C-alpha cells in the first residue's frame, strides 16, 4: 500500500458506465422520484425474494471454501441476513404489499433473474474464495452507489412508500457490509497474477451487466 | 403411460419448432444465412463447448456407476476431440489467436451456466437432463433442414447438416436419452417436475443462442 | 407410514453395534464416570474444534442443495450455531481449559479428524441433498444417545467439570436438532430406490467407523 | 531458488522412503509378496482409481484454459482405458462381479476422499497438487524396485514393475510436474505451504494404502 494497484478500484472503474446506466434507469429513477408504479414493484420485489435466496447459496460456496474462521463467520452472517432477517428491506415491503407466503413459493424467477444467479454460483464452483468474493460484489456495490445516489433528489429519503428502500441501501450498516466485501477482495488478491486480476474484472463486470438487465425486467414486468 | 425423456421431449417441441424456423437456422437449410454471420456463431460455439464439456466432467464426479463415469468420459473427449468446428476453422480463416482472445456473449455465457450450476445442486439426473436438449434439439432441427432439398449437396452448409444427423451423432443422443430413463424410473412426480423445468429453460436458451448468433 | 420402511430406523440399526463401542470407549466412559485425564479431553476439545469448522461447511452445502426456503434456514441455523455460539458448548470448555485463541489458529488436525470431515464434505459434493442430509447424521446421533447413556451413572450429570458436556448433548435443544436431520432424512428418500437407499447406509456406516476412530484418536492423544 | 514441485518432493521424500522399504512393496521387488496379499491390493486399487478419475474430472472443470482441460480430460482417458490392473484382473481370476461387489477400505476411502475435498474447496493449484503424489511416488517406487535385480524378470511381478517405470508413465508424471510449476509461479508463501501440506498429507495415505493392502 498505497502506491500498489487496488483490485477493487480497477474493478470499480471499469463497471462505472455500467452502474451509471443502473442509475438513470427509468426502474430507479422511479425509485428516487416515487413515481414508479407500485405493481411494478411488487413484481420486482417478488423477483428479488427469489434472487436473494440463490444469491445465499454463493454465499454458503463463500463458508466451504474460506479456510479461515474469521470469514467464514462473515458469510455466514450475509446468509442470516437474507434467509433470517424480518428486518430485513424485504420482509418490510412483503407486508406493505400484503404478498402472501404462498404467492412467494408459487413464484417462478424469470430467465433475467435464472441466468445472473446460474453465473454467480457457477464462477463461485468453478473457481476458488476470490471468485466467490468477486461475484458478489457487484450486487451490493452496485445498490449502495444507486441508494447514495437516489439519497438526494430530494424528498426521495421522505417518501412515505418508496424512503424505506433507499434508507435501507445507504445505512450506514448496509455500507459495513459493502466494505467488508471489498476489503475481502482486496487482501485475498494481494499476489494475483495479471490474469487472474482479468479473470476477477470479467466476472465483476459480468454480473454489473445482469444487474443492468435486472432493472430492465423488473420495469418490462 | 410414457418415458420421461418423451414427457419432456413433448413439452418442449414447440420451443424447437422456433428453433427449426428461425432465420439463421432456415439460412443454414437453404443457403441464404452470411458468411459473416455463421463464422461469429462458430466463434461462440467453439466456446460454448468448451464449458458444456465441463458439465459432462460433472457428470464424471457425480456417476457412481462405472459403466456411466466412462459413458461421460467418453463424451468429453467427443466434445473435444475431426469436429465440425475444426472443419469450419479451416474453411473460413479463424486463428488460433481469434479463438483464444474471443469473449462469449451473454446468452452463451448464461446458457452454460445455468447448465453448471443445475448440475452442481442436483445430482446425476439434473446433469443428464441439463445436457440433454443441446444434443436432441440439433439433432431434430439437422434432420428437418436435411429434406429442403439440395441442403446437404450446398457446398458450404452441407458438412454443418451431415455431421448433425449422422449416425454417430444420433447414437450421442441417444445414449443421453437412454441414460436419462434409466436414471429416472424411481424418480417421484415432483422430480420430473424439476427435470421438465430444466429441460425447457434449456431449450428457452438454445433459441436465445441461435438469435444471439444471428445479430452477431 | 407407519406399514412403511422408515429409512432412518434402517440406517440406526445397522449403526448400533459402532455406537455402542463408542459408548464403552475408555475415553467416552471417563467422561460418564469422570476419570477422564483432563489433558486428554483438552486435546479432544481442540480437535473437535478443528473438527466442528469443517463440519459447518458440510451444512453450507446443505444451503446450496436445498430447494426449498425452509431447510435452506434450517441448514444456515445450523451453520450459526457451530460459528457465531458464545454459548455453545465448544466455547465453555475454551474458557474452563483457558485455551487461547492463538493455540486454535495454530492447531493441526490430526489424519482421523481430517478423513473424517473430507468424507463428509466429498460425499456432499459428488451427491445432493440426499447425502449431505446422511453424511452429518452420525454425528448428531451418536452422540445423543452416548450423552443419553452417559446421563445415568449416577453422578455423571452433577459432576463439576464433565456434567457439562453430558448435560448439552442430551437437552432438549440437542434433541431438537437431532430430530430434524431424522425428519430431513426421512422426508427426502419417500421415493429412493434401493440402490439410492443402500448408498446412505454405506455414508451412515462410514461416518460411524470414523466417530469411533475419532475417540480413539482422542484418548491416543 | 527452487521450483515448488521440488519442494514438495523434498518435504515427502522420508515418507516415500518409508514406502520403498514397505514389506509389501519391497514384496513386489524381490517377488516375496503373497499373491493373495497382491490380489486384494488389486481390487482395492480398482477401486482407487475411480475415485482418482473424479478428481482429474474436477481438473476439467476447474481448468481455465484449453489446453489444461485437455490435459485433464486425457488423464481420465489414461486411468480409464492395456491398463495394469486388466492384466492383473486376466492374471489372478477376478471376475466382473467380484469387482462390482467389492467395498473400498477406510483407508481407501479417506485418501481419494481427502482429494476430492481438497480439490473442490480450492483452485486448480489445488487439484494439481492433489493428484501428484499418487503418480510421483509409484513412479520413483518402481524406479527403485527395477534394480534389485531379476525383479523385471519376474514371472508374475515384472509387469506391475514395468509398467510404473516406463517412458509413458514417467511422461504423466512430467506432465503433472511442470503443470503444477506452472501454475504457481506467482503463487505466495502461503499458499506453496497449503500445497505442501496436501501434498504431504496425499503421501501419508499412500503409505497407509500399502499398509492396509498388506493386512487385506
Amino acid at each position: 500500500d498505497p502506491f500498489t494497484m487496488q483490485v477493487s478500484q480497477y474493478l470499480y472503474q471499469n463497471a462505472q458506465s455500467i452502474w451509471g446506466d443502473c442509475i438513470s434507469h427509468p426502474f430507479v429513477q422511479g425509485i428516487g422520484r416515487g413515481t414508479l408504479e407500485r405493481d411494478k414493484f411488487r413484481f420486482y420485489i417478488i423477483q428479488d425474494y427469489l434472487y436473494l435466496l440463490e444469491y445465499a447459496k454463493v454465499f454458503a460456496l463463500g463458508v466451504v471454501k474460506a479456510c479461515d474462521e474469521a470469514v467464514m463467520r462473515e458469510f455466514s452472517n450475509a446468509i442470516q441476513d437474507i434467509l433470517n432477517n424480518e428486518m430485513s428491506i424485504h420482509n418490510h415491503y412483503i407486508r406493505e404489499l400484503q404478498i402472501t407466503q404462498k404467492e412467494l413459493q408459487n413464484a417462478c424467477p424469470t430467465l433475467a433473474n435464472k441466468s445472473y444467479t446460474s453465473y454467480m454460483l457457477a464462477e463461485g464452483f468453478k473457481g476458488s474464495i476470490k471468485e466467490v468474493a468477486a461475484a458478489v460484489l457487484s450486487c451490493g456495490w452496485s445498490y449502495l452507489v444507486i441508494a447514495q445516489n437516489l439519497s438526494q433528489i430530494p424528498n426521495a429519503l421522505e417518501h412515505a412508500f418508496y424512503g424505506h428502500w433507499i434508507k435501507g441501501y445507504s445505512s450506514k450498516e448496509f455500507q459495513a457490509c459493502v466494505n467488508w466485501n471489498i476489503n475481502l477482495l482486496d487482501s485475498l488478491t494481494l499476489a494475483s497474477s495479471k490474469q487472474e486480476i482479468e479473470k476477477l474484472k470479467e466476472i465483476f463486470i459480468t454480473t454489473s451487466e445482469y444487474e443492468y438487465l435486472f432493472w430492465d425486467m423488473a420495469y418490462q414486468s
